[PDB]
């Protein structure tokens, strides 16, 4: 049977500052959620299942496929990771109660979950919906186990990047071994007469034209991500090495953007060249191309006990 209410508290949510990562953004690795759980052997049997819901969580930052609910060296349950990614706005754990060698009436413990939150990234239905998940500063993060809501407070820093200029972002989608990559045109106060937005991939990256989004968004969220996407006047061309969108007559209040999936020979190293041309309405054409090299810190099934890599 499926049981609910196993997870019963949200104990802490804290961000781990590393060398690669600078500020406590919601999408920045790594957030650690400590959750409380309790099992009662009169209402839970070995093989029964239960799930934890993580609204607004893109993925788990781990090489493991599962995490156990353990206390004092005993594994009471095994919980498989199911990242939301671009498929659902939430991630989850699907858990199974384990048989144990002790007999308990009631047992309780905690589990630590390494996560990043989803506050936008692409024009997909998933990312647009999660773009409204949080605002800058203090938030309440709520997870659910059936009808049980468990929550805690956290403080999320806004992006340090100004929203006025061009915006770029890329994010690994672990289950696909792809990245999404986003470009938002610099802001024009009075709409745009015209523009060319997009990027050309090199250094072993190619563009996946079957997963692109082109839209105008009514402004950007606290992390510079599209919050809406409407159609508008543009033509596009997508090839294995470039996506190029030429647009016309976009109204004031809106930001054109373009995003695509990227297949990289090395998911941790690739280079994009961005065309970045735009002519604000009443104004003259700006041509400001630039190049970025994107660096990643994803690990291949590391883990962590008995698997090691030959040189």
């Amino acid at each position: 049977k499926t049981i609910t209410g196993v997870f019963n508290s949200f104990d802490s949510l804290t961000w781990t500052r590393s060398v690669e990562y600078v500020y406590k953004g919601p999408e920045t690795p790594t957030w650690n959620a400590v959750l409380g759980w309790s099992l009662n052997s009169t209402t839970a049997d070995p093989g029964d299942t239960f799930t934890l819901i993580l609204p607004c969580v893109f993925k788990f930052i781990t090489t493991q496929t599962s995490v156990d609910l353990t206390a004092d060296g005993v594994s009471y349950a095994t919980c498989d990771f199911n990242a939301g990614e671009e498929f659902t706005t939430f991630s989850s754990l699907s858990c199974t109660v384990n048989s144990v060698s002790v007999s308990y009436a009631r047992v309780s413990g905690t589990v630590k979950l390494p996560i990043t939150f989803n506050v936008g990234g692409t024009g997909s239905s998933v990312d647009l919906a999660d773009s409204k998940c949080f605002t800058a500063g203090k938030n309440t993060v709520t997870f659910m186990d059936g009808d049980t809501k468990i929550s805690t407070t956290v403080d999320f820093d806004a992006s340090p990047v100004s929203p006025s200029g061009y915006i770029t972002s890329s994010r690994i989608i672990p289950s696909l071994n792809k990245l999404s990559s986003l470009f938002v045109v610099p802001q024009c106060e009075n709409g745009y007469t015209s523009g060319i937005m997009g990027f050309v991939a090199s250094n072993g990256a190619t563009i996946d034209c079957s997963n692109v989004n082109i839209g105008i968004s009514k402004g950007l969220n606290d992390w510079n991500f599209p919050v809406s996407s409407e159609s508008f006047s543009y033509t596009k061309t997508c090839t294995s090495t470039s996506i190029t969108v030429e647009f016309q007559n976009v109204p004031a209040g809106y930001r054109p953007f373009v995003d695509a999936y990227i297949s990289a020979e090395n998911i941790d190293k690739y280079t994009l060249t961005y065309a970045n041309e735009y002519t604000c309405e009443n104004g003259n054409t700006v041509v400001d191309p630039f190049t970025l090299t994107w660096w990643g810190y994803k690990n291949s099934e590391a883990d962590s006990d008995g698997d090691v890599i030959v040189v």
